[PDB]
């Protein structure tokens, strides 16, 4: 994959910019997924300049003559296989053109040559023709393509209607022409010959190869797009996709005069998401707006407010947001309107983008930079794009605008800020009511009918509110989510239950919300949906809150300033109703709202609040739903704001759900109440309860701010409806009736369940009194209603078994287990089958079987080193495998014991901090376990505790003791799939022979993502539930995050399937796995390996009391405390003997069923028949979908080989060809060789081989130094030990010494490049990703999140984009010059010198956990000094030198960035 | 000629005359199916060949019919699924004693 | 074209011996072609055994290629053994018809 455009800074046509586009095109294959069919690929396409001379003279050879203006050219895709249709096709395409009275010299077949394209591809290969329209009505070039523009959506609708498929447009203009296609980029020029004629000559060009989730080629979706290129994802776009039914509404503008409703809907259906982008972004465009101010209206840069931005581009900014709700996702972009020609970027920096400058007077845009040959010798600068920035020509003025001057240029436009100005901010109007009072009017007999009303209870009050309010934090919990999935629930469940949270997994990555708080975002904006065509000030007018949510005084505040302008919309039902009561209610709401709304109303207020004895509450979720959807498909949500005041609100999710269902603003009304309550027993203490709210509110927003997080979303407008749950539970027709669009796999309850039920519990409460709401036993088992797997008799039972050691006791545990009411989904699943029995000895033996199972991931630290080990001796004994976990391995642990046992685990992870992970330590395994997630936490990343650092723990993590390790959420490493890619290759580089396995959770849509991890060569998938366990993570993603595995598992099973390459990967599942059955059934849905973390844990003794995130376990088992660890009892034995079982019962099982063996039996889902009925009411599922054979019948055998989806080689392979001496001999060697934009990983080879014989230390610094001249692709010397030095004369790209190991990597400009040093960027992001030894000097500036979690590597360069050092933990980074935003965030350890000119570090630096002064002690004057030398002496660099030149004067400038935390740990202090 | 079949790449629409610009398109007319290099075919020999019926059997019963002159009866059973049954008995039997040498039945 | 490394490879460092060069010349010579990959000539005269392993700094000062000419100078079991090549040689541009001279001092 990549993005790249290149354009004559001059304006004046060329042909070296296609020539250059081509070369570009070239090199990203390195990028993707080679087949071995040597054609296929996802798709590749050039878009340039409809070359003139070329077209006429065609147009002279059929003997024409050449008209004077430019001549059009459509590129059209037509149905290839049906020639009547093609026929429609162009008739339709021919009358349109027609009736705008232009003309048509006429069609002309592209010559094409279908040998290099995979048949796949040549299947759904469409007819590519041109048809060439002249400017018969001599118009102006704006006039000609706004026409053609309508006219192509007169066509593409007419087609529509018509019902053809097939029929597709790329370009069809006179100033650009597109040639996309299904074919590998490389090749595009002998797909197309045109392309390799002299008359394509052009100022401007836009490549982009692409990759994907799927083995199905469509030719419409490869890029680029009409005006726009994307490299990226766009999480956000169900939101903007909804947003933009409304937004239409009212687009209107005069420039496509009657046309514009053919202008809509901008988004027809089958568009990629980037697809869905370029169809805003060109009606934009189409009437009026540049690019560059498109750009931003459309994926503007975050506001952080603080000094770092001008004033002018802030109102700007504020305007954008205000008009239009951003399109995010990481993206790397490349745009142009007709004129301008834009490198863009998302808000966070998430895709690479470097270019260069050329004398020749060209610009070239690029993914990774050697991309293009250029000689150092005229290049004028080497940039690239951080956060936001955009870079761009104006080619009919043949300008070019970096950044700032063009920001500068669009601020320029409009009196942003006295538009701007016209906002009303409700907000100080809001607080002061609070300030003045948050009250409260109900009697505790009240406040608890109603919590009773919503099934509250005292575990919701103590557990979860109460924390909210003292701390203003949720809750922290541990261990699974043991409980029934809602719908099996026997007891009320609140709507928000069945709503899952998304989350990200591969295809994008989610963001830090601690650490990165300044880019995200609240706002809420009530009236501000009018006319994204318009460009004037009025539409600034509206109301502005900082977050949707209001305490009760806040909220009659605002309800107030309204007035005349609100309705109230009764949400409840009558219970006296009928069977139908709450259905004519839903109605009733929808009416009412609709009546209000078109008499006039612009906000709505839906409440509860009539909640009494008569009258049932309709569910605030399905209400808020059922409103807002009609109103979109009534054109009028675009008219209202609309809010919600709830009863049965209380937590974080909720409020997410909410929001993304519609709502505008939310009310806990009776939370706030209860709070209150609790507040008058001085439960809070001194506290005045309106600091008691304040609290609250903070919780809940930073509530928010997370729960977006999870699937990378910066702000709450784009999220808002964009319906981002997923279902499990209710009715398919419900869901789709009323809710955003959300999948719902299988059907659940509908209304009359619904309905049912809520009145249950309504009579629970008003039907007597109350003065004690019932305990509950939700977040834990109490004797009393809420089951959960893992309930005391089953655990003694279990602990009885594996310690007596006897089967009959467990079997009598496991049948406790399988007796109850269903809880889960396989619960609800007979296994039935059609042979006889078989003897039980004639199966496959326990020895067999026991080793398709693992003991999952469980960090050191969250365990307990005797628990860690416990499991690594049982694993190890029985021949199967275990998993290191989060958090590092003791390399002591490398040897068998005096007794035989062995410590050391079999699979190592590797996860986003990356704890411990070391050349050494990734060798000394058979499997790497890329952690993208776990079902307690899907969003997110792991936690432990402060407490929990001890100093073991500190020392193997390279982290700072006693201070917490929270880690980022996503890996600094996998932004997107080629990321993972590319991380995939770096692991089987360092091992040669590891597997690679990757942790992912199940969720609906990771079919897909399956797949590409199948094609990113990853040997192992592993799905996980939602329920699994965590030591230690907030509890709403403990019982809101996640799937069950019955789901997911399938869908990827499927999926897989379906695309031929679920035998290239096994898979492997877990999730709450605690018996003979529950393996079983696994293995029929999909599984081949089963991992079992828990019910291991159990048998070392958890007695599954929660408290694993406190460090006060019972029993030794997940706490650090030395006395508490003496009370452990785990055995080897013990878990050995729960294996053991385990499989011993799976024989059992398979023996009744006729199978004498596992395999036999893997993805037989025909033995599987769903019979449970668990219910009163006839409220059913469907496990189809689940059930399903995508071949059924007999399947064909693709042989697959013994061992790993192996790898290309790199430079390596020479190099360690070339090193025979080092290793035969112990030689010392210097070796050269150049080195392009596509070779990655180099070194890292070497460094497997050096750590191999040599260990990661036993060289001295310098000992096989390797200089390169030229580019070093991705993850250059990743994992290299010390002993390999790389000198890269030239310059590279990402990750440049990821997890460097105490290798030494230097990078300079060439000897004869005339750059500045220090003003021109040198080397990629995330570079030192994690790193923990070794050196690292560069003469120039770094990108993005630069030194991301160093753990001890020290660095010497020129400049550095944003984010950088953070979650450092240890080594030293210098800097000689200007620093990103967020600087040093979360950075608990290391230090940092920086050089600073314009004592403006300050202005760019996070505060919070780092301080900054000048050096004043002289060893850390000294400590600078010596690596500046270094520095110098390494990469000869002037910049460097002078600085030691003037020592004294300059010292002066630099500024000590030192942790608070490390202030009184530090042998020397810092200060005098 | 062979190195030419098909080979519409070699023909050029130019239809010119006198009159007003109303043109036409002879395109579907030149445009190929899978543009660009071919496969090489060997010479495909023969017709296009079909399945036996009744008639090679009757036929194999009757060698002494067309070797000896003798008369013969046969039996056999039929199926709807046969067709054409005796028509290449006839195209034998034509062949070797033309349509009537021999006399009836 | 071919890389360097490849090229590189293709020279040698004649021998040139240990007496008619310093020492230090000697083995430094050793260490450069060992550290490209190429080979370096120990010349007619001996080259001593501690030198048969790579240093602590990984440098090598072993010779790959060992000589064999008159006056059979150091040439023994275990020299003839640790090499990858045998150089016999029957004479030098300098003096054909002749001999090696190494003065008394
Ligand atoms: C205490 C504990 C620690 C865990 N640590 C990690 C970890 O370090 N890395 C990881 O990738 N998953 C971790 N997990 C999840 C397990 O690896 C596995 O996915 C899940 O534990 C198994 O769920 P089950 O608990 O119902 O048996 C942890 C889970 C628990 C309960
Ligand atoms: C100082 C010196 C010492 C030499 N010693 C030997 C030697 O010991 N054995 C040998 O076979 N040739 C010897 N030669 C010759 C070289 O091995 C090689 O044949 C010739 O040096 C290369 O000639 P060029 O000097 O113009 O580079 C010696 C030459 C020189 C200059
Ligand atoms: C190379 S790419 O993975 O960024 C593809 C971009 C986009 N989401 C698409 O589906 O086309
Ligand atoms: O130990 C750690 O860093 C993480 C452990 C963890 O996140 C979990 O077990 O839930
Ligand atoms: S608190 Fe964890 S619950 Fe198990 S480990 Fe101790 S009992």
């Amino acid at each position: 994959c990549g993005v790249g455009f290149i354009a004559a800074i001059d304006g004046k046509p060329r042909r070296s910019v296609v020539e250059k586009g081509i070369e570009a095109l070239k090199a990203v294959w390195h990028r993707g997924a080679v087949d071995a069919d040597g054609k296929t690929g996802d798709g590749a396409g050039i878009h340039v300049a409809v070359p003139q001379k070329f077209f006429k003279d065609h147009v002279k050879v059929i003997g024409h003559r050449a008209p004077d203006n430019k001549l059009a050219v459509g590129q059209v895709f037509l149905p290839r296989i049906s020639l009547d249709a093609q026929e429609a096709c162009r008739c339709i395409v021919e009358t349109e053109i027609l009736a705008f009275g232009y003309y048509i010299y006429g069609w002309r077949q592209v010559p094409i040559n279908v040998d290099i394209i995979g048949e796949k591809a040549n299947a759904t290969r469409p007819e590519i023709e041109q048809i060439i329209v002249g400017n018969n009505k001599g118009v102006s070039d704006e006039q000609f393509e706004l026409d053609l523009y309508i006219i192509r959506r007169r066509i593409e609708k007419a087609v529509k209607g018509e019902q053809i498929n097939d029929f597709y447009i790329c370009s069809l203009s006179a100033r650009s022409i597109i040639y996309k296609g299904m074919f590998l980029a490389e090749q595009l020029t002998t797909f197309y010959p045109d392309l390799l004629d002299e008359r394509f000559e052009s100022d401007f060009a836009i490549y982009h190869q692409r990759y994907s989730t799927n083995t199905f080629p469509t030719w419409p979706l490869a890029q680029p797009f009409r005006m726009l290129a994307h490299n990226g994802e766009i999480n956000t776009v169900k939101g903007n996709v909804n947003w933009m039914k409304a937004h239409e509404t009212r687009m209107e503008h005069p420039a496509f005069g009657t046309h514009m409703q053919d202008l809509k809907p901008v988004i027809g259906v089958g568009l990629s998401d980037s697809g869905s982008l370029d169809t805003v972004f060109e009606v934009m465009v189409r009437a009026g707006r540049t690019a560059p101010m498109v750009k931003m209206m459309l994926v503007p840069q975050a506001l952080t407010s603080s000094q770092t931005t001008p004033d002018n581009h802030k109102a700007l900014i504020q305007y954008c947001n205000s008009v239009m709700e951003p399109w995010d996702g990481p993206a790397a972009l490349a745009m142009t309107d007709g004129r301008w020609v834009v490198g863009g970027m998302d808000r966070n920096g998430l895709r690479p983008m470097r270019y260069t400058i050329t004398t020749d007077g060209l610009i070239i845009g690029g993914s990774e930079t050697g991309m293009v040959k250029i000689d150092e010798t005229q290049v004028i600068e080497k940039g690239r794009l951080g956060p936001g920035e955009m870079i761009a020509v104006d080619l009919q003025s043949g300008k070019l605008y970096r950044d700032r001057e063009l920001k500068d240029h669009l601020a320029t436009l409009k009196p942003w800020d006295k538009w701007v100005q016209n906002t009303t901010h409700l907000d100080e109007l809001v607080k002061t009511a609070s300030l003045k009072g948050e009250p409260s009017d109900m009697d505790k007999a009240e406040l608890r009918r109603r919590q009773q009303a919503f099934g509250l209870t005292m575990e919701d009050m103590e557990l979860i509110l109460h924390p909210m309010v003292e701390d203003g934090k949720e809750a922290i919990g541990s261990m699974g989510d043991d409980s029934p999935i809602a719908v099996l629930s026997d007891k009320y469940r609140g709507l928000h239950h069945f709503f899952r949270q998304n989350f990200s997994q591969v295809t994008n990555p989610p963001i830090d919300s601690l650490r990165e708080r300044r880019v995200m975002s609240l706002k809420t904006r009530l009236g501000n949906l009018g006319n994204i065509l318009d460009e004037d000030e009025t539409q600034t007018r509206l109301l502005q809150l900082e977050s949707p949510v209001l305490t009760t005084a806040e909220f009659r505040a605002m309800r107030d300033y309204m007035g005349d302008t609100a309705a109230e919309i009764d949400a409840t039902f009558p219970v006296d109703g009928g069977p139908e009561a709450l259905r004519d209610a839903l109605r009733r709401i929808r009416q009412e709202t609709e009546d209000a709304v078109r008499g006039g109303a612009t906000h709505v207020i839906l409440t509860d609040e009539a909640m009494g004895p008569a009258r049932a509450a309709i569910p605030a979720i399905l209400a808020t739903g059922a409103v807002h959807t009609h109103l979109i498909r009534s054109n009028l949500r675009t008219f209202t704001s609309l809010n919600v005041r709830t009863a049965e609100g209380l937590d974080t999710h909720y409020f997410a759900v909410l929001i993304g269902v519609g709502a505008t603003t939310v009310n806990a009304y009776l939370a706030q109440e209860a709070i209150a309550e609790r507040h008058r027993r001085g439960l809070f203490g001194s506290m005045p309860l309106e600091k008691g709210m304040a609290n609250y509110k903070k919780a809940i927003d930073d509530g928010l701010l997370k729960i977006m997080s999870k699937m990378g979303i910066s702000v709450i407008s784009s999220y808002r409806g964009g319906g981002n749950f997923e279902a499990i539970g209710l009715s398919r027709a419900l869901v789709a009736e009323h809710f955003p669009a959300m999948v719902s796999r299988i059907s659940g309850i509908g209304l009359n369940g619904i309905q049912k039920k809520v009145l249950e519990q309504h009579a629970t409460a008003y039907n007597e009194e109350v003065v004690a709401l019932p305990v509950g036993g939700f977040y834990r088992f109490r004797k009393s209603g809420d089951r959960h797997g893992w309930e005391g008799g089953v655990i003694h039972t279990l602990q009885q078994a594996v310690t007596n050691d006897s089967y009959t006791t467990f079997k009598k545990y496991s049948e406790q287990v399988n007796k109850r009411p269903p809880m889960q989904l396989r619960d609800l699943l007979e296994l039935r089958s059609t042979k006889a029995p078989v003897p039980v000895d004639e199966v496959e033996s326990i020895t067999a079987i026991r080793k398709r199972f693992i003991t999952p991931g469980m960090s050191m630290g969250a365990l307990s080193p005797e628990a860690h080990g416990t499991l690594n001796v049982a694993m190890n004994r029985i021949g199967a495998k275990s998993d290191s976990g989060e958090g590092g391995e003791d390399p002591a642990r490398f040897r068998p014991d005096k007794n035989g046992d062995n410590w050391n685990s079999a699979i190592k992870q590797v996860a986003s901090g990356r704890f411990g992970v070391t050349a050494e330590y990734l060798n000394q395994c058979r499997e790497l376990e890329i952690k993208v997630a776990q079902g307690a936490k899907p969003g997110e990343g792991g936690q432990l505790p402060g407490f929990k650092v001890t100093e073991m723990i500190a020392r193997l993590r390279h982290s700072t003791p006693g201070v917490m390790l929270i880690s980022p959420p996503p890996h600094h490493d996998i932004y997107s799939i080629e990321d993972l890619a590319q991380l995939i290759y770096d692991l089987k580089q360092i091992n040669p022979d590891a597997k690679v396995t990757v942790k992912l959770v199940s969720r609906s849509g990771i079919g897909t993502i399956a797949a590409g991890v199948a094609k990113a060569n990853a040997d192992i998938i592993l799905i996980s539930g939602n329920s699994g366990g965590t030591g230690a993570s907030p509890q709403t993603s403990i019982k809101f995050a996640g799937l069950p595995w019955e789901m997911g598992l399938s869908e990827v099973h499927q999926v897989l399937t379906l695309n031929r390459l679920r035998h290239r990967v096994r898979l492997r599942t877990d999730g709450g796995l605690k018996t003979g059955r529950d393996i079983v059934i696994a293995a029929m849905l999909g599984a081949e390996e089963f991992g079992i973390g828990t019910a291991s844990l159990i048998a070392m003794g958890c007695i599954m009391v929660r408290q694993c995130h406190s460090n006060t376990c019972p029993v030794g088992v997940c706490v650090q405390d030395d006395k508490l660890r003496q009370k452990f009892v785990g055995t080897p034995e013990k878990v050995v003997n729960l294996f053991t079982f385990l499989a011993e019962e799976v024989r059992e099982i398979l023996a009744g069923l006729g199978f004498r063996s596992l395999n036999e039996v893997i993805g037989r889902t025909d033995l599987l028949h769903q019979v449970s009925r668990g219910a009163e009411h006839l409220d059913d599922l469907d496990l189809n979908p689940r059930l399903a054979q995508v071949d059924p019948g007999e399947n064909a055998r693709y042989c697959t080989l013994q061992g790993r989806n192996e790898v290309p080689d790199t430079l390596d392979a020479r190099i360690v060809a070339d090193a025979r001496p080092l290793f035969e001999e112990g030689e010392k060697m210097q070796l050269a060789y150049n080195a392009r934009n596509t070779q990655r990983a180099i070194g890292t080879r070497l460094s497997s081989m050096v750590t191999r014989k040599f260990g990661m230390f036993g060289l001295q610094p310098g000992h096989i130094t390797i200089r390169l001249r030229g580019t070093a692709g991705q993850s250059l010397g990743a994992f290299a030990v010390q002993g390999i030095k790389l000198e890269v004369m030239g310059d590279a790209n990402d990750y440049v010494g990821k997890g460097l190991s105490g290798g030494t990597i230097v990078v300079r400009p060439t000897t004869s490049s005339p750059l500045e040093t220090n003003k021109n960027t040198i080397i990629g992001n995330t570079v030192l990703y994690g790193a923990t030894a070794g050196k690292l000097f560069a003469a120039g500036q770094a990108g993005e999140r630069f030194a991301v979690r160093n753990s001890g590597a020290t660095v010497v360069v020129e400049g550095c984009g944003s984010n950088g050092c953070e979650y450092m933990t240890g080594g030293t980074a210098v800097i000689l010059g200007r620093v990103g935003d967020n600087f040093a965030a979360g950075m608990t350890g290391g230090m940092a010198y920086v050089y600073d000119l314009d004592d403006s570090l300050p202005l760019y630096i996070n505060d919070e956990s780092v301080i900054f002064q000048r050096i004043e002690v002289g060893h850390y004057e000294s400590q600078l000094k010596h690596l500046i030398e270094e520095h110098v002496t390494e990469t000869q660099s002037r910049f460097a030198a002078e600085i030691l030149n003037d020592w004294a004067r300059e010292v002066t400038k630099f500024w000590q960035v030192v942790p608070k935390e490390m202030l009184n740990r530090l042998e020397v202090p810092v200060h005098l």
